[PDB]
DNA sequence: GGCTCAGGGCCACAG
DNA sequence: CTGTGGCCCTGAGCC
């Protein structure tokens, strides 16, 4: 029921410090791990919408970092255990954000 | 020690 | 062929 603060897709859960989808997760890795770097000709921060998120990769990347996606969470190495020192924040934020009881 | 919780890899389908 | 977006498996984490 929640949408990504960047691309706007349905979130699959907590990824990189935010409620994000596999599109964010996958693209974020594809960008950061492969050391990709882009640049927008004008307006480095365009309107990141469902269509315009495809035309501006740089703006989408900037959007990710801006909305709060951890760049340090990108284990470009290989180790699937990409839980760094900010690992606790996931369950912490989740417990505060939801705080729903059992 | 075990169940959870989230991330990285490779995939399959869409441009 | 290239790429978005995803499901899957492994791994850090916490209970
Ligand atoms: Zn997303
Ligand atoms: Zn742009």
């Amino acid at each position: 029921d929640e949408l990504c603060p960047v691309c706007g897709d349905k979130v699959s859960g907590y990824h990189y410090g935010l409620l994000t989808c596999e599109s964010c997760k996958g693209f974020f890795k594809r960008t950061v791990q492969n050391n990709k770097h882009y640049t927008c000709t004008e307006s480095q921060s365009c309107k990141i919408d469902k269509t315009q998120r495809k035309r501006c990769p740089f703006c989408r990347f900037q959007k990710c970092l801006t909305v709060g996606m951890r760049l340090e969470a990108v284990r470009a190495d290989r180790m699937r255990g990409g839980r760094n020192k900010f690992g606790p924040m996931y369950k912490r934020d989740r417990a505060l954000k939801q705080q729903k009881k059992a």
